[PDB]
């Protein structure tokens, strides 16, 4: 049988790495790509989510344990079973949802509005309550731009929760034999407490390292320069995961500086907006331009959508507000995600994954 | 290859028939549900519409003509194509819904607001265009209560129009040797003046007969008292179609009055607003019973919904405004009215329908 946790590095070209992940419900190809998850991954069924190639569903913890709350879900049987998904699930912590959707913040925890409070304890909680096979740190994410005071306060804070969230993870026997735990860099865009919070989680431990307090309002270029000093402060042998990023281009930037994980709601949000990835750049489906053209969202997608329908079909759907103009659009979206994710994952293993990031570049914003 | 079209009765119980209609799309089964299509059957894909049971869809013609357009459709290759169903396909005249939704009234016609004309020969001439299999004629939905000179009328209007909807139909050579056209019975609730639309149909000569006019607010007591003096007068060896019904128990007794056809937006519609149907009468899922129920929809249903989710995830989806509790309940309803329809056919078949009715309101109304 599978190992609770094993990751495995198989190629690498530069920074970047492919690999796997081995957990008990399933194996995470790397670099991988988390639909994100009320429950579900909006307008798929699971089946359908896993026949895109997704490997990893994200479940939202925040959204959870308010609807319809983490001691139901637990009652029930747990989220995998609860929602049809029996591959890994990863979690985040809540505290991000808190700050961004909610509040009362002090070395506790978080109280926040029907009022409720998270604190490391009751973070990893909830998550055990879900089921969750990989388990992120309860910490802050710092508001962008910070001050170097405020960030150096807000990082050491996040390194005290982060010891909490270990040790509630590790005190909790079903959960640390069978789940995973992230720890997460915070730091801003300062690469002296990146390197704190590096050398914070290392001395802790865990079983992979996600680069926190990121894609929220610095843009590409500063998030970039970010990772060019942040990844590598990292363990070198734990996947690496970049939250809440991104576009395409994004992604194959910053696999291009180490990270092995990603997760936005991107595909699922624009796809029922009427956002369609191709790659020759991101069409709007609504645009008066496609009511009479015939040819798939994207000419060699090999989703069931493309396969299937026409731009025009999609464009009618979402035009008169069909529910299954949402679900061809992220079934589309989440499929050319993973397709993004496949050819990466091809090219480092072959050893041409600088000249499939120049190639779809040039094609992409052309 | 199969006929342009064929109905075929194998066999028969009091005034309830089962048998099959050959048509060159496909064979439809009678008594026969049609799940009701803006060129799709809401929150489904095609193919999941045909795992149901389904062998006929209707298209929603009014709304067709209006987005994305008749000729539009033309252009792109017809409603088949368009939607993803190789299927026959039905479709109404356009009438019903422009008075029901839109008026000024002529004998040429309707005129409707963006303003828009439909007439037997526009009627026909969308339904060309849009590619359907069964086309109804242009009609005159009378509305309840009627006079009797209204209703008169009304039906006297209706057969003249149904005569230039047989012409239209003829002269075009593509249409009639490729489709079929139901004529409609008017006369609201008045039994000389339904026996006379009868008679004015039956001269003209149509491949299957509906019975229009009916759940328009009658109840159901009134409308089995119609059916009852209604169906005898159509033709025996043609199929019945009973317009916009309906709820079980209705298809049911119209099934016990010889109808052979139906068509409602109830599974669809209500299941969207959390209604399913099960064998000991619907349920509304949004209850607070249903949030920690782990049993699916129904005990008994063999659809895919009840083989893999709880009561309590469809619960929560629905009250969460979830896409996907849209799609899951769409599918099960969908599925039980299928499995109500093969119960139905199969006692039929086997001289027990009379028992099969008795049995099923029962537990339905327990
Ligand atoms: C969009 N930008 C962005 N999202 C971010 C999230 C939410 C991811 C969560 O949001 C969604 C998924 O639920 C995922 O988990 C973060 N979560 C935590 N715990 N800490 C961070 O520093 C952080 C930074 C982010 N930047
Ligand atoms: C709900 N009650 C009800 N619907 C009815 C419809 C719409 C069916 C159409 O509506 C839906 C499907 O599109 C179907 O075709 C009718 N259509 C015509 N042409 N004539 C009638 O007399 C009639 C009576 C009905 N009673
Ligand atoms: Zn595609
Ligand atoms: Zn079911």
């Amino acid at each position: 049988d599978r190992p609770r946790f094993s990751f495995s590095i198989a190629a690498r070209e530069g920074k970047a790495r492919t690999g796997t992940i081995e957990m008990k419900r399933g194996v995470i190809r790397t670099p991988a790509f988390m639909p994100v998850g009320a429950a579900t991954v909006k307008a798929l069924k699971p089946e359908t989510v896993r026949a895109t190639g997704a490997d990893i569903i994200l479940g939202n913890t925040y959204h959870l344990m308010l609807r319809p709350g983490a001691e139901r879900i637990a009652k029930l049987g747990g989220l995998h079973s609860f929602m049809g998904w029996d591959r890994p699930i990863l979690t985040d912590s809540g505290g991000y949802q808190v700050m961004s959707l909610s509040t009362k913040q002090s070395e506790e925890g978080v109280t926040f509005k029907s009022r409720h409070m998270l604190s490391p304890e009751r973070s990893i909680e909830i998550q055990h309550l879900l089921g969750s096979d990989i388990v992120m740190a309860f910490d802050e994410c710092t508001p962008y731009p910070a001050t170097p005071s405020r960030a150096a306060s807000s990082m050491e804070r996040s390194m005290r929760w982060a010891k909490r969230s270990r040790d509630a993870f590790d005190s909790r026997k079903e959960q640390a034999e069978n789940a995973a735990l992230f720890g997460i860099q915070q730091g801003s865009v300062f690469e002296n407490l990146r390197q704190q919070s590096a050398d914070a989680l290392a001395e802790i431990g865990f079983d992979g390292y996600a680069v926190g307090g990121l894609a929220v309002g610095e843009g590409q270029d500063e998030m970039f320069r970010v990772l060019d000093f942040s990844v590598p402060m990292l363990p070198d042998d734990k996947p690496h995961y970049l939250m809440g990023v991104g576009k395409p281009d994004d992604i194959v930037g910053a696999v291009e500086r180490g990270i092995d994980m990603f997760d936005c709601v991107l595909p699922t949000r624009s796809g029922r907006n009427g956002q369609a990835f191709t790659w020759d750049g991101p069409i709007n489906i609504r645009n008066a331009r496609f009511s009479e053209d015939l040819k798939p969202l994207d000419s060699e997608c090999h989703c069931a959508v493309c396969q299937k329908w026409s731009r025009a079909y999609i464009h009618h759907l979402i035009r008169a507000g069909e529910i299954l103009g949402a679900m061809l659009m992220t079934e589309h979206n989440i499929a050319f995600y993973q397709q993004l994710m496949q050819k990466i994952r091809d090219s480092i293993s072959e050893g041409r994954f600088s000249q499939f990031a120049q190639d779809f570049r040039a094609r992409y914003f052309a």
